[PDB]
């Protein structure tokens, strides 16, 4: 169970380093004790393995997947494309966008962690419990998902 | 019809609505169906998915310059199991000398399996099948349809 959940952050956190330096702009929920089947069940069905070469696919523009978010949940990627709800906080950096408004939304109303790469930046950020944490180096990705 | 069917058909709407947007796009495909010979072996230098299948999925995972387009993906009934997979080439004097790698791959599964490969040209768009040693070209949709619906 450890050797699986360190391979899954590796994978994670691989395709985040490509997706930042490359500034394609995704989204990614890990679901934890707060079930979120209700939002898995308006995406794209995948119950995929992970890997960091599937994330990066899903996400390159102007492709079918793309868009919305993709949700994890018992190491699998469960659906892709779907639809989180926007936070109304007035506490998020007006610069940021709806790929950053859905994360914060998603954690106010689940324990979930969700990250998110800047299509603007490609500055990394990570939402829970309603609060936006940005400009995230990898290592502290890495903290937040061992700790997480 | 029972759900095995139902589901046969999804699948067979979903690889036929990837095929045709690929090959309008000139997105070079490479996907072969395992039937009843296993496909393990090439199923294991891919890197797993396990995935149900989609359009969409199917779609991204072709994207050109991307991680998993350089390769097959080898479905498994109603999954697609691996991407990036690799085949053997065939050497037949039958495939058309201006071909390259993809359709030479997919006539080679098609010697060592009973398996049947889709194959679409990033040069012309055209869409083609390989089974049993042999390449067939320049399908029409209806003419895919039918062929995965026989198999
Ligand atoms: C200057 C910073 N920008 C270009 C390097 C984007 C940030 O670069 C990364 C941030 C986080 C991760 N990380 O969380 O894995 C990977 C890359
Ligand atoms: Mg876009
Ligand atoms: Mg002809």
């Amino acid at each position: 169970v450890e050797e699986a959940q360190q391979k899954t952050i590796e994978a994670i956190t691989k395709a985040i380093n490509y997706m930042a330096k490359r500034r394609i702009g995704a989204l990614l929920t890990i679901e934890r004790d707060t079930g979120m089947g209700d939002y898995i069940e308006t995406g794209i069905p995948l119950n995929a393995k992970v890997s960091s070469e599937l994330l990066i696919n899903i996400f390159i523009p102007n492709t079918p997947l793309h868009d919305g978010a993709v949700i994890m949940k018992n190491n699998e990627i469960a659906a892709a494309a779907c639809y989180l709800p926007l936070s109304e906080s007035p506490f998020i950096s007006k610069e940021l966008g709806t790929r950053h408004r859905a994360a914060v939304g998603i954690s106010e109303v689940t324990d979930s962690l969700t990250i998110i790469v800047s299509e603007e930046t490609g500055g990394v950020s990570v939402a829970k419990n309603g609060d936006l944490h940005r400009e995230l180096t990898e290592e502290a990705l890495k903290e937040m998902l061992e700790a997480e």
